[PDB]
């Protein structure tokens, strides 16, 4: 039977334009009245974060603020701005006061938890992310929380996967994990013996669909897929 359900909150429940206006207001806060457009300053910044994890993926756990703020005194570097100091103070307060969580989400956590372990699973450092989950007000919805920094090892790497079970006390084939990323997922939870449920709201990763044993659009299907594979 299916007793635990882990999500990534702050990596795929977190609305498109919300987390988009984070970005932003983090890039605008950054610039000040420097004459750079602050939606160009985002994209290179996207460009070179993805780059950089991708240089850490499956390695081991280095603080994820520490790999932004490098990032960001490269970007300072070539658009000739002040390096910002107190970065990570900035991107808490602005992901604090911007972030928005999609529409159903609290009533599908509140409807699973009294029935299930459910538990996030996140690639964030601990304290900002744990502040972040207290300011959604979705913190205490979650029977466990789960990092990268806890497990030592960046996704693919399966520790992290293998630490959210030992927190829900199974193995994972009695565990499903809700992600929106089925790579980084398939190379960790799919060896663990976890069911994948991809979430993709717009249909744009039909490509990938295949990497997963469910596809959801909203994050209520979920219960009833668990609600049946539990007959
Ligand atoms: O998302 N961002 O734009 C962002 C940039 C830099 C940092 I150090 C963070 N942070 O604190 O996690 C976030
Ligand atoms: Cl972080």
């Amino acid at each position: 039977m299916i007793r635990a359900v882990f999500f990534d909150s702050l990596g795929t429940l977190i609305s498109v334009e919300g987390a988009y206006k984070v970005r932003l207001k983090i890039m605008e806060e950054v610039l000040g009245d420097y004459p750079l457009n602050p939606a160009t300053l985002l994209d290179e910044y996207e460009k070179l974060a993805r780059e950089a994890f991708s240089n850490y993926a499956g390695k081991p756990y280095r603080p994820m603020r520490d790999i932004l703020e490098e990032v960001m005194r490269k970007l300072a570097e070539k658009y000739g701005f002040k390096y910002p100091e107190n970065l990570r103070e900035i991107s808490l307060r602005m992901a604090c006061r911007y972030g928005e969580l999609y529409p159903e989400v609290v009533e599908v956590l509140k409807s699973l938890k009294g029935k299930y372990h459910v538990g996030d699973i996140l690639q964030r450092d601990t304290e900002p992310a744990t502040a972040f989950l207290d300011a959604l007000g979705i913190k205490d919805l979650f029977d466990s929380i789960t990092t990268s920094e806890e497990a030592g090892f960046f996704k693919p790497h399966p520790r992290i996967f293998e630490l959210a079970l030992k927190k829900a006390g199974v193995k994972g084939e009695k565990a499903v994990y809700v992600g929106d990323n089925p790579v980084k997922d398939a190379g960790g939870s799919k060896n663990l013996g976890m069911t994948s449920i991809l979430l993709d709201r717009k249909g744009e990763k039909r490509e990938f669909w295949d990497k997963a044993d469910f596809i959801v659009s909203d994050l209520r299907e979920v219960i009833k897929i668990v609600d049946e594979l539990n007959g």
